[PDB]
C-alpha cells in the first residue's frame, strides 16, 4: 500500500462513497499517463492502487471527481475536480496518503508520508 | 485596524453575511470576559472591533456563531461555533485579522498578522 | 469508541504525535466540566476517550493543545489551542471522528459521523 | 475584476507575495491553453488577469506554483503547484475570487462568485 486516498464530504460530516479517482504519471514528454484509479469504498478510501514494484519516483497527479459527488446528491458544485500534484521522493517515507475535504465550493487536501 | 474578521461561506461560495461574533479576554481570574462583539457586513468582513488603545496584551477568544448562520440558510450544521484563542501584543501592538472558511461540519480559520 | 480525535501536522506531513487533548461537556450552569482528555498516539489517534454510558446528548468541546505541539518542534505557533465545540445528538449517526489538520498559524477541522 | 487570486501562507501568518500563478483554459481539443498569468502582490493578490471580453465561458485551471514559493522560504514542500479547475461564465459573465491558503503538505482553496 504504498499509495492510498481517503475523500470526506464536509457537508454530511461522512466519508465521500463512490467517487472516482484517477492517478496519472507525468512521462518524459511532460505528458499525464494513465498510472492507477479506482473508486472510494463505503469508508471513503481508495486502496490498492499500486504496488511498490510500480510506483517509481516521478511527478503524480491524482484527480478526484468531485463534480459528479456533488451533483448526485442534490448539491450544485463550483469545481470540475479536485487535483492533487505532487512528486514521489524515495528518500523520505515509504507510505503515501492523500486526504482530500470536499465542500461544494471549498477543498482542503493534505499529505501523510508515513513509514 | 487592530483587530479584523472575514468570513467566507463554502457551501454558496460567498462571503459569510451578518454572521455574530464575540471576543473575549482571559481575565486574571481565569475566566472569558466580553471584550468586543459585531456581526459580518455584506462583505464578510467585521471592522471596528476595537481601537489600538483598547487592545491590550493578553488572551483572546474569537467565537463565529457558525450555529445561527447555518440554521438561517437551512441547513444542518455540527457546530456550535468557531472558536479562535490566541496571544495578542505581547510584543508591541500588532494587526490581526483572523478569516474563517466555513462548511457545515468542518472550519478552516487562519491569521494574518501584521507589525504597523 | 463513540468518540476519536485524530490530529495531523500540515509541516512535516505527518501524524501530530503526543499531543494531549481534553474533552469538556457544558454542564446544566453553563460551565464546562473535564470529561475525557489523553495525548494521540504515534498514528496522531486518539482512541478509548469514553464509553457508550458516558457520552451522554449534550454540548462538547476538544480542546487539543496545538501550542506546546509546535514551540516543542521548534516552530513558532499562533494559537493557543484548537477547540472543536459541538452537540453530540442522538438521533443522527453512533461514531464521532473529530480531525483537526494543524499548521502555526492555521487550523482545519472536520467531523465524520458514521454508523 | 472578472478573476482575482489570493494567496496566504499558514506556516507565517501572511500574504503569500511573489507567488507565480498561471491560467489555462481547456481548447476544443482537450488541451490546456496559456491564457493568463500573474505575481501575487505584497498582500498576496493578483488582479488584471483579464477582462470580462477577453474572459469567455469554458474551462479553466488556476494554478499556483506553491512548490517556488515554499522553496525560496527554506522549507521541503510536499506538492509540485495547487490547481484549480473550474467552468466560468456558463450563464453569463461572473466575477471569480479564487483563494488559497498554503502550507508545506497541505493546502485549501476556496471561491467567492458575484454577478455584476
Ligand atoms: C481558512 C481560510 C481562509 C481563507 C481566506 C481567504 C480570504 C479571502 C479574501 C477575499 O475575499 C480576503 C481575505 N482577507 C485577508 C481578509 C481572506 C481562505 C481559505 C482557502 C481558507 O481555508
Ligand atoms: C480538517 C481535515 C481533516 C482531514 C482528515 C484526514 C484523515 C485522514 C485519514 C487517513 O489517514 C483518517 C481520517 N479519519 C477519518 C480518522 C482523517 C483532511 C483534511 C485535508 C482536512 O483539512
Amino acid at each position: 500500500c504504498p499509495l492510498m486516498v481517503k475523500v470526506l464530504d464536509a457537508v454530511r460530516g461522512s466519508p465521500a462513497i463512490n467517487v472516482a479517482v484517477h492517478v496519472f504519471r507525468k512521462a518524459a514528454d511532460d505528458t499525464w499517463e494513465p498510472f492507477a484509479s479506482g473508486k472510494t469504498s463505503e469508508s471513503g478510501e481508495l486502496h490498492g492502487l499500486t504496488t511498490e514494484e510500480e510506483f517509481v519516483e516521478g511527478i503524480y497527479k491524482v484527480e478526484i471527481d468531485t463534480k459528479s459527488y456533488w451533483k448526485a446528491l442534490g448539491i450544485s458544485p463550483f469545481h470540475e475536480h479536485a487535483e492533487v500534484v505532487f512528486t514521489a521522493n524515495d528518500s523520505g517515507p515509504r507510505r503515501y496518503t492523500i486526504a482530500a475535504l470536499l465542500s461544494p465550493y471549498s477543498y482542503s487536501t493534505t499529505a501523510v508520508v508515513t513509514n
